[PDB]
């Protein structure tokens, strides 16, 4: 059954639940962001009402193929009523249309429920500012001293100046950028716009980056890989076998790889900065490695939580062992002491 943590308290509204069958009690679903993992359950059988950002439905209505009718997409940063209650939905800093949701209670409670995001300075002068929040139902991904990663900005400037130098140095070299949902689409657009390319990639993919309402897209992406220097491949097939193996197949039009696998947080974090990193390479390809993450980092989250000093945490990510929620709680109240709410 539902978990409560996914329980909107005093309303029948569930957050990122569609994989229990039908909630007993639920009036409202609302999808926060278009990651497996949240929209899971969510097909074109679904027929109750759905209600998420703009480029979320465009996904959900495109992709999944969900019904028109059981979409109800909501612009951000506006007041408006969902089955009675006030409700706002926020820019969360994830991934393309991912939202945070602020609820305000009949009671006078106010919730604020994260999804997933990444924590910055800029959430601080939102319409959050504007009054308490009681509860706070908190993604909790990277809740731990040890999970420190650059900017976004430092490492996209990185992975601009390598593919340049790269690609000047051998003007018959092929970038490569690997890729498994939405999110980090910045490290493969900033490549080609110093490089002076579109962004080729597969019609599924090209399907899904026409959804997002970024402006001038046409400009920027193609389905023909031939007339493009910077091509998007799947994940798991950045590695030299792959890489090899799809340069066979461009048929002797570039004679180098240059590939970057976007992570999140790997245990290389604790020593190494961006600018010591160095790829892996074997023979005419190359493999670089970058922490770009759409998470907070542990300080991101513990300034924006002493920030806004909630009464109660409730997290939504790592809670399925006692292990977690006990490691979890402690972090929460040493922050709660030193911050003195
Ligand atoms: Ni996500």
């Amino acid at each position: 059954t539902c978990p409560f943590y996914k329980k909107i308290p005093g309303t029948g509204f569930t957050v990122d639940a569609f994989q229990y069958g039908v909630v007993e009690g639920c009036t409202a679903y609302f999808l926060t962001h278009f990651h497996s993992d949240h929209y899971a359950g969510l097909s074109k059988h679904f027929t109750f009402p759905v209600y998420c950002s703009e480029i979320t439905g465009n996904l959900l209505k495109n992709k999944l193929h969900v019904q028109e009718q059981y979409i109800h997409p909501l612009p951000l940063d506006t007041e408006c009523i969902v089955n009675g209650v006030k409700v706002v939905l926020l820019d969360a800093n994830h991934c393309p249309g991912a939202v945070m949701i602020l609820f305000y209670l009949p009671n006078g409670t106010v919730i604020l429920h994260t999804g997933d995001f990444r924590a910055d300075p800029s959430m601080e002068r939102s319409l959050l500012a504007d009054q308490k929040v009681h509860m706070l139902y908190l993604d909790t991904t990277y809740c731990s001293p040890e999970y420190t990663f650059p900017s976004q900005q430092e490492v996209i400037r990185f992975a601009i100046n390598t593919a340049f130098e790269a690609v000047t140095l051998n003007p018959h070299a092929l970038v490569v950028c690997g890729t498994y949902s939405i999110g980090k689409e910045k490290v493969f657009l900033a490549i080609a716009d110093v490089l002076g390319s579109k962004v080729g990639m597969s019609q599924e993919k090209y399907k899904t980056l026409q959804c997002l309402n970024i402006p001038e897209i046409n400009s920027l992406i193609t389905t023909d890989m031939c007339s493009s220097l910077v091509h998007l491949l799947p994940m798991m097939q950045i590695n030299f076998k792959g890489l090899q193996s799809h340069l066979k197949k461009c048929g002797g039009k570039y004679n180098q790889i240059l590939a970057f696998r976007p992570t999140g947080w790997t245990h290389s974090n604790k020593f190494t900065r961006i600018a010591d990193v160095i790829p892996q390479t074997k023979g005419n390809i190359s493999i670089y490695g970058i922490p770009y993450s759409e998470h907070s980092s542990y300080l991101e989250m513990k300034r924006f939580v002493q920030w806004l000093k909630p009464q109660k945490i409730i997290p939504t990510v790592n809670v399925g062992t006692w292990k977690s929620r006990s490691t979890m709680e402690k972090y929460f109240r040493e922050w709660k002491l030193e911050a003195g709410y």
